[PDB]
């Protein structure tokens, strides 16, 4: 077992291993730090108080059971996992460490069309990969992109997020798909292109109206697939609107990019591109290689179905500390 020691950094007590020094706050919270097994500048996030309540406690285990499972370049990964605790008894904090990319993707975007791909193509390879373990993001935006200096990409998850989000959901569809995280890449892929937020609406009537300015309102065969008689009398008792012209709106842009961005942002989530459909998009022709762009192991995510005690949470979350085996 390391040997831990103990500092205050911004209210928050740190209690890590000596193998991990200059801890640095940057956000849970987090902290840089310098990991002097591997050479390499690390995040560490420790959670806040995970067993507060059987919903903390059971986020606390998706979390760490999620992070366990993504082994891919454009997602996060679990470098190590730790807790200073000896015992199940007096398990009470968790750590999770993971390489330190340095900005989030506001940061950068402070780009040409060769930057916007390169960053559109690992936000769809990474992307590509979690849909295959059957898992949706539901909150990509600029924020939850890690970018090192190399414009190296990771796909993360921190915990206004309604300017990225899919119109399905701003509508409380309870069954949306994947295609919501298409939706959003599209939302980011405008804003690197043009460099003005797609749709920054000011609440969830304001973000569904800027949407369907674009994107028109919607036809007779998503009308049917609509089945809240409350959501129908609202949308169909706007002002009915066109879908616009997707080259007159983005007209400077690499009409290649222009193609992709309509295959992204249709209205019906039925009718967007996958994730895999959109690496083999001809806008990406210089870095798809459908043989560099691999699907995820089985993930097993049937604990989501159960209601459990605060201490059967902590208990799954204890052994997942334990069974840990870092990457080599
Ligand atoms: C309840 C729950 C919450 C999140 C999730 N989740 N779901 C996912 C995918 C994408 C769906 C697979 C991922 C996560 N969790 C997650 O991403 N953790 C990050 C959150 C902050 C992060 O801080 C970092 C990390 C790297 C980094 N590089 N640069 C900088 C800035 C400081 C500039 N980083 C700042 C982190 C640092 C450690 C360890 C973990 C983490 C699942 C369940
Ligand atoms: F104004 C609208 C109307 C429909 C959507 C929408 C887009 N894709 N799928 C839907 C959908 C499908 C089934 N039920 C729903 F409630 C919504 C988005 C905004």
């Amino acid at each position: 077992r390391p040997t831990f020691y103990r500092q205050e950094l911004n209210k928050t007590i740190w209690e890590v291993p000596e193998r991990y020094q200059n801890l640095s706050p940057v956000g849970g919270s987090v902290c840089a730090a310098f990991d002097t097994k591997t050479g390499l500048r690390v995040a560490v996030k420790k959670l806040s108080r995970p067993f507060q309540s059987i919903i903390h406690a059971k986020r606390t285990y998706r979390e760490l059971r999620l992070l366990k499972h993504m082994k891919h370049e454009n997602v996060i990964g679990l470098l190590d996992v730790f807790t200073p605790a000896r015992s199940l008894e007096e398990f009470n904090d968790v750590y999770l460490v993971t390489h330190l990319m340095g900005a989030d993707l506001n940061n950068i975007v402070k780009l040409t069309d060769d930057h916007v791909q390169f960053l559109i193509y690992q936000i769809l390879r990474g992307l590509k990969y979690i849909h295959s373990a059957d898992i949706i993001h539901r909150d990509l935006k600029p924020s939850n992109l890690a970018v090192n200096e190399d414009c190296e990409l990771k796909i993360l998850d921190f915990g206004a997020t309604r300017w990225y989000r899919a119109p399905e959901i701003m509508l409380n569809w309870m069954h949306y798909n994947q295609t919501v995280d298409i939706w959003s890449v599209g939302c980011i892929m405008a804003e690197l292109l043009t460099g003005r937020t797609l749709f920054p609406g000011t609440d969830h009537i304001d973000q569904l109206k800027l949407i369907l300015r674009l994107v028109g309102t919607p036809g007779a065969e998503l009308l049917k697939k609509i089945s809240s008689e409350s959501a129908r009398n609202y949308i169909q008792s706007l002002t009915q609107m066109p879908k616009m012209n997707f080259a007159n709106v983005f007209i400077g842009a690499n009409p290649l990019a222009v193609d992709l961005l309509e295959k992204m942002l249709v209205l019906d989530s039925d009718k967007r591109i996958t994730a895999a459909q959109a690496l083999a998009h001809a806008y990406f022709a210089q870095y798809h290689d459908p043989d560099d762009e691999p699907v995820a192991d089985p993930y097993d995510q049937s604990f989501e179905s159960r209601d459990l005690l605060i201490d059967e949470w902590k208990s799954l979350t204890y052994d997942e500390v334990i069974s840990f085996v870092p990457p080599p």
